[PDB]
């Protein structure tokens, strides 16, 4: 499948090249996986969602997104003009609230709910769980997303926006997770994203048009916005068969583009996503 006027990070994860506009994709499209969003909550009723995308959780006085990021991730993922993975099916789960902020506590709590609630799910292709936050360091934020992907769920998680090694954030360094990075659309290593030996992959990250609150788009940067490409790509390879929750992010460092990014730091990874699809 074609889509033509791609938005740049969607046509850069099925090209050799940098420059190119349209996405190219098999058909399945993640249809039978599912990708929790646990971040500020998904705008649901959104028309690029259609009817795939449901809020499961909230710790907070709603389940709504009143800020925009969480929507935006999970348009990256799924979204019909935005999305990775265009058939697969979005939970949301709040854990930022509308300040796009959250306790440590509150997002422990949602990722083992999410490693409980995909046993409420069908989802007879994979689960896999995009997380676009983190903060500094901690062992039990990291021992909450190693039990998560444990659990048979592919987690993917931000590197951070610290232009520094992300050794030093979380769940960005916990080890048995994906951890990525973000790039721009001239193929350079974005100008806030982390970098270190704990990067699994690089992303598009930098100008990054999606779904955003009030039924609206926009472009925004991140390494926020990068995870959700690599989310929706294990989501549309496990659909594929390719790989397994345990096994995509090596499946997608595997598959990869190499070489090919600038200023990526000695010791980083450098390796850009990558479907490999051939019609
Ligand atoms: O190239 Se794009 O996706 O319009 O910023
Ligand atoms: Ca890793």
């Amino acid at each position: 499948a074609a889509q033509t006027n791609a938005p740049w990070g969607l046509a850069r994860i099925s090209s050799t090249s940098p420059g190119t506009s349209t996405y190219y994709y098999d058909e399945s499209a993640g249809q039978g996986s599912c990708v929790y969003v646990i971040d500020t909550g998904i705008e649901a009723s959104h028309p690029e969602f259609e009817g795939r995308a449901q809020m499961v959780k909230t710790y907070y006085y709603s389940s709504r997104d009143g800020n925009g990021h969480g929507t935006h991730c999970a348009g990256t993922v799924g979204s019909r003009t935005y999305g990775v993975a265009k058939k697969t099916q979005l939970f949301g789960v709040k854990v930022l609230d509308d300040n796009g902020s959250g306790q440590y506590s509150t997002i422990i709590a949602g990722m083992d709910f999410v490693a409980s609630d995909k046993n409420n799910r069908n989802c007879p292709k994979g689960v896999v769980a995009s997380l676009s936050l983190g903060g500094g360091y901690s062992s039990s934020v990291n021992s909450a997303a190693a039990r998560l992907q444990s659990s048979g769920v592919m987690v993917a998680v931000a590197a951070g926006n610290n232009n520094a090694d992300a050794r030093n954030y979380s769940p960005a360094s916990e080890p048995s997770v994906c951890t990525v990075g973000a790039s721009d659309r001239y193929d350079r290593r974005s100008s806030f994203s982390n970098y270190g030996s704990v990067l699994d992959i690089f992303g598009p990250g930098t100008d990054i048009l999606s779904t955003w609150i009030g039924g609206s788009t926009r472009s925004i940067s991140g390494t926020s916005m990068a995870t959700p490409h690599v989310a929706g790509l294990a989501a549309y390879l496990m659909t594929l068969g390719k790989t397994t929750a345990a096994s995509a992010c090596r499946y997608i460092a595997d598959t990869a583009n190499k070489g090919d990014l600038s200023n990526i730091p000695f010791g980083t990874v450098n390796l850009l996503a990558y479907n490999n699809y051939q019609a």
